[PDB]
């Protein structure tokens, strides 16, 4: 053992009923919206191929100019209502909302900086609209926080001399503040979800992530904190020196997901998935013809992915500057809640179901012992394998929609073939499982 005073809080995972809402939820959506919504990854006649958020540095806009950007915000199309029967629409159990990204500007009216929604023309308190919104739908609202910030000239990369340091102790205090106005303002907050926290300044001072999580639980009852806000006494991330999970749940498959057959280490866990419906782009970018843009079936397949391995997905919107969503994620949400109607009960409150992976999909498992199979490639045999762990046995299998029985034949020992439906579904479906243990 390392002997730490910063590392792990949590043996195991959390079972409280707050953190199991948490997890049940299982899909979320993910608001990336800032005052890059209105360049929209174009600065000058340059059309910047990068994250669109992220076009103060690769136009290399000097703060004071960037954030004059303010004096355009006036989303007039906005309305937090149509944001939540969207959200709701689309089958999502929570929302995560970038309350300030790096480039500072704030979505509340922050009483520590000049730079919020209230000295812009449209004046309102967005952050605050929205959670009122989201909360009468039923959806939990998490809250997306920068630690990096390019507004306040007190940021340091790094500490490389007296000056950096009282500097970067300042800035600190100036986090402390807005994380506690954002704890009390939004008490219906459900998560803090840490970023811009890879710098060597936050590195060296893990003392400090720790107290950030340790105030927030304190002054928001049940709170979840993402692994991300934490370094260790040593300056490790994520996971602390001896390889204990810091935070509430993993937050790392950005964009990425656990491979279903060498990373089952992920279900001792809790994990949380974020991705982008292109290649890289969060924040609103004007031209979604440069990356790949993900189908609603691709977008399926890794929300199933995820919850098949014990873990949450969120899938990123960019609304656009006027306040509206654009055509592809309209079509986006409206695809995936169609398909959550249909199919959800293998998702919400679903896990990791135990059974060795198969090529067909995904094995979800709810809470009272019944097995999904969630099928996204379809055999030529018209059979879907089924190997089932030591002791257990299929009685039965049903599909989900019409609850027609379906044939269940026994190949080998421990074996099934699952005929496919009689009719094609023609989507990725749903096949239920009643097994039973020795």
């Amino acid at each position: 053992e390392i002997p730490l005073k910063y590392g792990a809080t949590n043996e195991g995972k959390r079972q409280d009923p707050a953190m199991q809402k948490f997890r049940d939820n299982r899909l979320g959506a993910f608001i990336h919206w800032g005052l890059y919504a209105i360049p929209g990854g174009e600065w000058n006649g340059k059309v910047y191929g990068g994250a669109a958020e992220w076009l103060k540095s690769w136009a290399k806009v000097p703060a004071d100019e960037w954030l004059k950007l303010m004096d355009q915000w006036n989303p007039t199309k906005f309305d937090a209502k149509k944001w939540a029967k969207m959200a709701k629409e689309m089958g999502t159990k929570y929302v995560k909302i970038t309350t300030k990204h790096h480039e500072g500007f704030c979505l509340w009216p922050s009483k520590y900086t000049k730079y919020t929604v209230a000295n812009t023309p449209y004046k309102r308190d967005i952050l605050g609209e929205l959670v009122k919104a989201y909360n009468d739908e039923g959806i939990d609202v998490h809250f997306y926080f920068s630690v990096m910030d390019w507004s306040n000239p007190d940021y340091r990369y790094d500490i490389k001399s007296k000056e950096d340091s009282i500097a970067f102790s300042r800035f600190l205090e100036f986090t402390d503040n807005q994380l506690k106005e954002l704890a009390t303002r939004y008490p219906t907050v459900k998560d803090f979800w840490f970023d811009g926290t890879w710098d060597a300044s936050v590195k060296k001072n893990g003392w400090w992530t720790a107290h950030a999580e340790k105030m927030l639980k304190e002054l928001v009852p049940g709170v979840a904190i993402n692994s991300r806000l934490r370094a260790d006494d040593k300056g490790k991330r994520h996971f602390d020196s001896n390889g204990r999970l810091m935070g509430d749940y993993e937050s790392g498959y950005e964009r990425r997901l656990p491979d279903p057959v060498k990373d089952l280490k992920v279900t001792q866990w809790d994990w949380e998935a974020c991705m982008t419906i292109p290649e890289n782009q969060w924040g609103y970018h004007k031209d979604w013809s440069l990356s790949y843009v993900k189908t609603p079936i691709e977008v399926i397949d890794r929300i199933v992915h995820a919850v098949s391995m014990g873990g949450n997905m969120v899938v990123n919107f960019g609304p656009q500057a006027d306040g509206d969503f654009r055509p592809e994620e309209k079509a986006m949400a409206t695809a995936i809640g169609k398909w959550m109607n249909r199919y959800g009960k293998a998702v919400y409150a679903c896990d990791y179901a135990g059974f060795e992976k198969q090529d067909w999909g995904y094995y979800t498992r709810g809470k009272n012992d019944e097995v999904y199979m969630v099928v996204f490639n379809q055999p030529y045999s018209e059979r879907l394998i089924v190997k089932t762990p030591k002791g257990i046995t299929v009685e039965k299998a049903t599909l989900l929609t019409t609850g027609e029985d379906i044939t269940v034949v026994e190949t080998t020992r421990n074996e099934y073939n699952v005929s496919v439906p009689k009719k094609n579904p023609g989507e990725p479906y749903v096949i239920q499982l009643k097994v039973r243990a020795a």
